[PDB]
């Protein structure tokens, strides 16, 4: 299947696994998703991190819900960093998932508990 | 794992699994993807099929490649149909994958051999 | 602003062509760029996407019907051409907005009879 | 065509705000719609996306830096606000194009010093 192709652990050299960091003041959550924020992943017209989708899967919940989708659309100058910040309100607890795409290295995922 | 939330089997009384139909003439490939072409899926502002992505995983290939992404953005009038046609050139043989999203029923997938 | 950057012509065909067929309320729309004279399709230069809007008569604003992204430009080569399907009994104007990674925004329109 | 449909008045806040921070070539850009005066945010009425363009002073075309979709409008409630990051040593103009599902396209601009 296609889900089989979704990786969640890097291989040395390149960095793909999305990093999910959040901040929460009551109901409003602040989420930062990124790829190669320290050890940058290549970013050129031929090889780059095209986009990152953010899902939220509430506890006692059947389906993950797509919160947002960000596209890094230029890879020369300007050079768009595969890094973004999303804003959403919710009163539920659950886990956040990040799905990222490298144009030549497929899909990648990660997660974090929204406490 | 978000990967494990992806479904490939419908539950009685709602189509979600995307159907993939292709027509190849030489190096030219025409792909039609859709959800509930015969037995429609609900299409309202509260419930609908938001988008479908088409990946091509060539044989002797390590990663699936995203060919295209189409978004059905309105759900009143006009009512955007979760059905679309893509066009691409390739000389490789391989497997085609469709990833679709229902805003309340999550991610779904299917595949077809690109002979 | 941004609207002023939106072109209608050529430079290399960039103008998105809109073609539709109607069967009652169902409109089948094909949008494309350089279907005769192909536009460059390479990682460095290509058509990235097209948005299809419908501005119904007796309606103040245009409504986004669908958006398509042509995401690979090597092999496979995603041709900047797509077909949408949407139901509507109304009549009006169809707008198509396409984007070239190095030549900006291009628009076009056709009457939906 | 589409050009004429793009507003920048005030519908109820629709006009997308652009704010940025600069550290060398690295530009932190935050785009939003109605952070002061919240725009409706329901399945029927909401801001769906915002596109951020950069038009270099010595460039003839505006380049799409990034795009963001706010995909859920119940709970969670994706707020139409995002932060982008891009590198560029050049200066010029920044454009934001936001879309409301029932009020169309809106635009704004800010000089990138
Ligand atoms: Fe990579
Ligand atoms: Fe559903
Ligand atoms: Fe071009
Ligand atoms: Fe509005």
């Amino acid at each position: 299947m296609l889900k089989e192709t979704i990786r969640s652990g890097d291989w040395k050299g390149e960095k793909h696994v999305p990093v999910i960091e959040y901040e929460r003041e009551g109901d409003l959550v602040k989420v930062e998703v990124s790829v190669g924020k320290e050890i940058p992943h290549p970013n050129t017209p031929e090889h780059h991190i095209a986009w990152i989708e953010l899902y939220f899967h509430p506890e006692g919940g059947q389906f993950p819900i797509l919160v947002g989708r960000v596209e890094f659309t230029n890879h020369s100058d300007p050079l768009t960093e595969p890094r973004a910040v999303f804003f959403f309100k919710t009163s539920k607890k659950g886990k956040l998932y990040a799905l990222s795409y490298c144009n030549i290295h497929g899909l990648w995922e990660n997660e974090v508990q929204l406490e």
